[PDB]
């Protein structure tokens, strides 16, 4: 149970729910096919905001994961919520309307299983930050930045695997080109991925990471 709450970008480090449609409640997505799995809704309503947050292309950004909107830094998820962290971007024509739900998602960053750690534990251990590099070749304009944490503790049943996600509100600034492939969410999960549905506890230190795979610039 947890929740992407501030966004730091080009050294500031933005409030809570500044440019982030945070929910108060910090429940899981687990059902891949619904619209929810976009930017979060459902079960966790949103909050609206009216900020975007500048962020230099080819800069790194830093997603601050927290278990509340008010709780600290040794309170980010409980340690027991083993997975994978995942951050993808939208190109949108506004980052005010645009609901992310369909298609256009490029993923930028993903963080598995890795000699016996996972990419949540991390972001349990180093104070909440989920660390992703925005892309130095992508137009200018304005995205959705989608932040990810899947927790498969209880994940060898279907729909067990527990999904964390929110989009925050972007202008990307600073030869440019999209992505050749772009993808639907919902669209890229499966209930039946070898990454969701999964067993973590007959693993000695491969993970398939679910999702398409990884934007690298040409
Ligand atoms: C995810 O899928 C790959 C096959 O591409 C396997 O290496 C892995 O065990 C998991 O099933
Ligand atoms: C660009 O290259 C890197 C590997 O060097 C991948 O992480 C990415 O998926 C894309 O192929
Ligand atoms: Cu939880
Ligand atoms: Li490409």
């Amino acid at each position: 149970h947890t929740i992407f709450v501030q966004l730091e970008a080009d050294g500031t480090t933005y409030p809570v729910s500044y440019g982030i449609r945070t929910p108060s409640y910090d429940g899981p997505i687990t059902d891949v096919t619904s619209n929810d799995l976009a930017c979060n809704g459902g079960p966790n309503p949103t909050t609206p905001s009216d900020k975007i947050i500048t962020v230099n292309a080819g800069s790194t950004v830093k997603a601050i994961w927290r278990h509340t909107l008010t709780s600290g830094a040794d309170d980010v998820m409980d340690a027991s919520h083993k997975g994978p962290t995942l951050a993808y971007l939208k190109k949108v024509d506004d980052a005010l309307t645009d609901t992310g739900i369909g298609g256009g998602w490029f993923k930028i960053q993903e963080d598995g299983y890795n000699n016996g750690q996972w990419g949540t534990s991390t972001v349990i251990t180093n104070g909440g930050f989920q660390y992703i590099d925005i892309p130095a070749c992508i137009p200018s304009g304005q995205y959705l930045l989608r932040a990810e944490m899947i927790a498969l503790h209880a994940a060898s049943s279907t729909a067990g695997a527990q999904l964390y996600m929110e989009c925050a509100q972007i202008n990307i600034v600073g030869g440019t080109a999209l992505p050749s492939t772009t993808y639907s969410i919902p669209g890229i999960y499966k209930a039946t991925d070898p990454g969701l549905l999964v067993n973590i506890y007959s693993m000695s230190p491969t993970y398939t990471i679910p999702g398409p795979a990884k934007f690298t610039c040409p």
